[PDB]
């Protein structure tokens, strides 16, 4: 069986420290990772974190689900596969750790955003909510048209913690247990970049009119929202070759689904999904950082300064592709 060799290599594997994987850099890249290499730093992760010991995870069955959860992302899917999910839970763990947000949380909201980075684009069909709108889909019609993929996502994210041997969150109480399952939804449907945006304006005057305070638990609540989105978005904060390497995956992904959308409802794409107009890349991608990346950047380091370097690189990036665009 070869799922089987996967888990006892995993299970059997001395974890490195966070040093030696890196992974409290915000700077950090995958792409020289293997596959056990990404399930080993996610085990740090948690552990440093102080996660395992604190809700009494099995070693076993932490690496059972972390397998589970990268088996569940369809492979081929360009962009939104197991490596977008995995470097989500790093950025969530370099800005809890580097970027020193871990003490204003409890560790319930810290078990939570970790399981949540990891699963938040689980089955990820490689389109977007519009595109199930538009044909259809029976997940459409069952979430009513409002954050079809993150209700998809969060139930497969269910599926996965119920699973027997992958139940990561069996030895919390009841009361921590519905805690958690709350924090979770609401994080992975705050990736919803529609969320964001509906969301945002209230977290930045809050900041800009010096209201903002994380002990109001609705605040507290809008701040983890912001947080995965921050985190979701991270690659555009990345050093520019592997900023540059990721917008190709997600032109890849975005241009495949134009195509479906020619040939499936007979319509031109938008631009963003239009690989005929792809020449419209540098000024979409600078046009995306201004009015989505560089305000919430912003608003995370006016929460902790030491998220600087992620706004540092959102704006080094900006410069690049502007300087490809004029
Ligand atoms: C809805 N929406 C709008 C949008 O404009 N983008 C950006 C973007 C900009 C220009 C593009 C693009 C994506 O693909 C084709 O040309 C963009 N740029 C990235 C760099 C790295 C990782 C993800 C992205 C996205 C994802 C993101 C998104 O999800
Ligand atoms: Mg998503
Ligand atoms: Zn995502």
């Amino acid at each position: 069986e070869e799922e089987t060799r996967e888990l006892q290599s995993l299970a059997a594997a001395v974890v490195p420290s966070a040093q030696t994987l890196k992974i409290t850099d915000f700077s950090f890249s995958d792409f020289e990772l293997s596959d056990l290499e990404t399930a080993l730093c996610t085990i740090r992760m948690f552990t440093d974190l102080n996660l395992v010991q604190n809700f009494q995870m099995k070693h076993e069955v932490l690496c059972r689900w972390i397998l589970s959860v990268k088996k569940n992302y369809r492979k081929n899917v360009a962009y939104h596969n197991w490596r977008h999910a995995f470097n989500t839970a790093q950025c969530m763990f370099a800005a809890l750790k580097a970027g020193k947000i871990q003490n204003k949380l409890t560790d319930l909201e810290i078990l939570a955003l970790l399981i949540a980075a990891l699963s938040h684009d689980l089955d990820h069909p490689g389109v977007s909510n519009q595109f199930l709108i538009n044909t259809n889909s029976e997940l459409a019609l069952m979430y009513n048209d409002e954050s079809v993929l993150e209700h998809h996502h969060f139930d497969q994210c269910l599926m996965i913690l119920n699973s027997p041997g992958n139940q990561i969150l069996s030895g919390l109480s009841i009361e921590e247990y519905k805690t958690t399952l709350k924090i979770i939804k609401q994080a992975i449907l705050a990736t919803d970049l529609a969320l964001y945006i509906k969301r945002r304006g209230e977290f930045f005057e809050l900041i800009r009119k010096n209201q903002f305070n994380l002990e109001d638990p609705h605040q507290k609540e809008l701040f983890l929202a912001m947080l995965m989105t921050a985190c979701d978005l991270s690659a555009i904060t990345k050093p520019w070759p592997i900023q540059q390497r990721i917008a190709e995956l997600v032109a890849t992904e975005f241009f495949d689904q134009g195509d479906r959308e020619r040939k499936e409802l007979n319509i031109e794409p938008t631009d963003l999904m239009n690989r005929e107009k792809k020449n419209k890349i540098p000024s979409m991608q600078v046009g995306f950082i201004d009015a989505i990346c560089l305000q919430l950047y912003e608003a995370l380091t006016h929460v902790s300064e030491d998220c600087f370097p992620l706004l540092d690189g959102c704006r080094k990036n900006r410069q690049k592709w502007q300087a490809l665009a004029e």
